[PDB]
């Protein structure tokens, strides 16, 4: 007996030296390549099953295996030649091999794949491109790549990297095929990030990673949001979050980190049935607590609260946000808007945005004694929070004409010019006013003349006090609320939009 002089035979292998030499592949480079890679998986194979105990049997194949992967990251130089991987069924083979027994040869096709769905490379051959990507969906990338990912050790960095590089892949496709976000996302991605991003791990770039592609699958993808919910993710999106409020990010990767996750929380915010699960997780609650603590994630805090309570959906969250003192919260804020010095924040405008906009959501909603509540806030304290409506009144509405000014002026320049006024002149036009602070002074004055319509004689006094000792009339509010009316509800059924028209046009009799 001798088993010994085969393992000495083996060394003599593995240390063999390599022959050198070119050309860029030709299609007869990459034929003979892929031949090569079918006939080294399949010894492979075999030998796996005749010696499964014996590694020694088998490992110069799997060394062979993995030399093969590694050398045809060449292909991607040339997106021309991806219909030979798909005709000659390299696609498929490389996809089984995400199954194989070996973690390290696993790896390698993530690497490899990662190099061929490069978005620059994808590119250079649309033709070449379509065809990849076509087999890769119909052949179950994304399902493969999860399962593959399930037995991945991240304490040990050449799998760490094969974690990163599987998102690396999707975050590829779904750029290049926005279309199979949903898919992929059902395929057991959406499941698997949310699994990695409450794993009770550290905090290293691979959960940074997870966090970005989470705010892509769900970018304006309903069916991916409704997912969302289904697999209890609002909850971990919530807990997540409450790391920050009370403390700011320890490094700058994780300050991204906490606005990945805050994107994907508005982004979920957009369905109506994610509205009952954020109210059911406390989110309000935790909201409401990071505006009290007014650390970093203040500011984004207030933009969730701005998507949780807006629109008809939004009426259950407005009614408990009240009921959780909700009120001594926000109009502090509304009362006096924090500065920028930080550079990572919402400027003036933008917060003042959002509190308008929350303030007109409530001011909808509301019913009871939660918009008694909310009423009184607007009595109290000889109504200086009436004043302070009308200084942001004007505020905008001067900031408005000095635009509306701007631009009927251009008009008449083009006139004598003789240039035609077009409809993507129009829309350069909508884009200056709302940047002066459209949007804000439309709540602005919706807030005005909702509570001129709540029958508080001291609240429509003061209204009408303020507006003409200043110059400015009760007429030009009712201009800009005729027209906040017509563009309203956009994305949603003509029943709506109809009737929230009726809604708003009326608050202007008994103005």
């Amino acid at each position: 007996e001798e088993a010994d002089d085969d393992k000495k035979r083996l060394l003599q292998i593995i240390d063999r030296d390599g022959e050198e030499e070119e050309e860029p592949l030709d299609e007869s480079s990459v034929k003979k390549m892929i031949l090569t890679f079918e006939k080294r998986s399949y010894k492979n194979q075999e030998l796996r099953i005749k010696f499964p105990d014996n590694p020694e049997k088998f490992m110069e194949s799997e060394l062979d295996l993995n030399d093969i992967i590694q050398e045809m990251h060449v292909v991607a130089t040339m997106p021309d030649l991806y219909h030979l991987l798909v005709e000659l069924n390299a696609v498929q083979s490389l996809l089984g091999l995400l199954g194989h027994d070996n973690t390290d040869v696993s790896i390698a096709v993530v690497d490899l794949l990662q190099e061929l769905t490069d978005i620059d490379t994808l590119h250079e051959s649309e033709e070449g491109a379509e065809v990849l990507i076509d087999a890769l969906v119909d052949g179950q990338v994304v399902a493969l790549l999860v399962q593959n990912l399930e037995r991945l050790d991240e304490s040990v960095k050449e799998e760490a990297d094969g974690v990163h590089n599987t998102l690396a892949i999707v975050e590829n496709m779904a750029e290049f095929r926005p279309e199979m976000c949903t898919e992929g996302a059902q395929q057991g991605l959406l499941q698997w990030l949310l699994k990695r991003l409450k794993a009770k791990m550290p905090f290293d770039a691979n959960k940074l990673y997870c966090s970005e592609v989470l705010a892509i699958l769900l970018q304006d993808n309903d069916e991916n949001r409704e997912l969302l919910g289904e697999l209890d993710g609002i909850d971990v999106l919530l807990q997540q979050l409450s790391v920050f409020k009370r403390h700011n990010p320890s490094t700058a990767e994780e300050q991204e980190m906490m606005e990945n996750l805050f994107d994907s929380l508005c982004s979920c915010l957009m369905l109506s049935s994610n509205r009952e699960r954020f109210l059911k997780g406390e989110g309000l609650q935790l909201m409401n607590l990071m505006l009290r603590e007014k650390k970093i994630s203040r500011s984004s805090a207030l933009k969730v609260l701005d998507h949780a309570m807006i629109g008809p959906e939004g009426t259950d969250n407005c009614h408990k946000f009240v009921d959780i003192l909700g009120l001594r919260t926000i109009f502090p804020l509304f009362m006096k808007s924090p500065r920028k010095i930080k550079k990572v924040g919402t400027t003036e405008k933008e917060h003042e945005e959002h509190v308008c906009s929350i303030l007109a959501s409530l001011l909808r909603n509301l019913r009871g004694q939660q918009r008694t509540r909310l009423l009184n806030k607007f009595t109290e304290n000889d109504s200086e929070k009436v004043d302070r409506l009308m200084e942001l009144h004007f505020k905008y509405l001067g900031a408005m004409q000095v635009a509306d000014k701007k631009i009927e002026g251009e008009k008449h320049d083009m006139v004598r010019r003789g240039e035609i006024i077009d409809n993507d002149t129009e829309e350069e036009f909508y884009l200056r006013r709302l940047d002066a602070g459209l949007f804000v002074l439309q709540h602005i004055c919706y807030i005005m003349a909702e509570i001129c319509n709540a029958n508080v004689p001291q609240i429509r006094q003061r209204v009408h006090q303020i507006l003409n000792m200043r110059g400015s009339s009760i007429k030009i509010v009712r201009h800009i609320i005729k027209e906040y009316a017509e563009n309203i509800g956009d994305g949603r059924s003509p029943e709506f939009r109809e009737n929230e028209q009726k809604r708003i046009l009326g608050l202007l009799e008994n103005f």
